[PDB]
């Protein structure tokens, strides 16, 4: 939540890059750094009162007081339907990166169905780092 | 929550690349690097009181106060139907990466139904580092 | 919840990278570094209270407090049917990295149907490192 950072190649405080068909000759570098870094986040002083129904008195009568009524979720519910009557394939694949009809599918509930939850919740995801060289 | 970085290749502090055809004669590098980091994170200072019927008196009744009614949930459910009279196939692969019809699920329920969950919560996911290489 | 860091390739503090055909003479590298990590994460101070029915006097009558009805729950559920009447196949893999037909599935409930948890959750996944090397 400071440095969420998507980088591509690469990543420094200090970088000397020095390619392809260079001459470098008696330099002289000198740093002289001071880097701190005082994070301090997420300092929290809560005090919560969550009552339902407090100091109800004297003949009363209550009913019905918090109702989450009738609930239906469907959350990944697709149809792929295929009808053929003939079919021919020819995959001539060389050095490649090829995906035929996979299905990635990838689901994180963190705090479903609940009732009065305190302090700190976190997701995170990165995936499906693939690659393919060659020569 | 602080540094979620996804670096495609290399990360550092003080990086040198020295590559391809080069000449590096004589030279005088010189740190004096001074790097602190102080971290205080989710310092928290709680007080919560969570009745859901406090101090009920005097002949008083109370019914049905918390309901969480008929809960119907279906989180991945999906249809892959096929009818085909006559198929065919020829794959002439070669130093490659092939996926055909997989199914890749990944589900991850942290707190589920519940009541009053304290404290913190934590997910966290990055998969499949694939790879192929040729020469 | 700090670094939660995805690398492609190689991490380093100090990282000297020398390749391809290069010269490197007489150089006088002198680094004279102070790091420092002070982390504070997490510092709880925590005072709850939990009733469902505190100081209930003087005849009365409570009914269904808290109710959490019927409940239906169908994660993974999922149809795939296939009907042919003629099917031929040839696969000439080389070198390769196929996978056809597979199913990977992977749940991981933490905290589930449960009351008045307190502390410190956590869930970490991270998996199939799969790799083909030739020459």
């Amino acid at each position: 939540s400071i440095d969420v950072k998507y980088i591509g190649v690469k990543s420094a405080y200090v970088s000397y890059d020095v390619q392809k068909r260079t001459i470098y000759l008696n330099i002289t570098n000198t740093l002289n750094i001071t880097n701190n870094n005082y994070y301090s986040v997420e300092v929290e002083n809560i005090t919560a009162q969550v009552q339902f129904s407090k100091t109800v008195i004297g003949k009363a009568r209550l009913n019905n007081i918090t109702i989450i009524g009738p609930l239906d979720m469907k959350q990944i519910d697709y149809t792929v339907p295929t009808v053929i009557a003939e079919e021919m394939s020819y995959m001539y694949d060389f050095c490649t990166l090829i995906s035929i009809k996979v299905h990635n599918i990838v689901l994180m509930m963190q705090v479903t169905v609940t009732t009065t939850y305190f302090g700190h919740s976190e997701q995170i995801s990165q995936e499906r780092y693939q690659y393919v060289d060659c020569g």
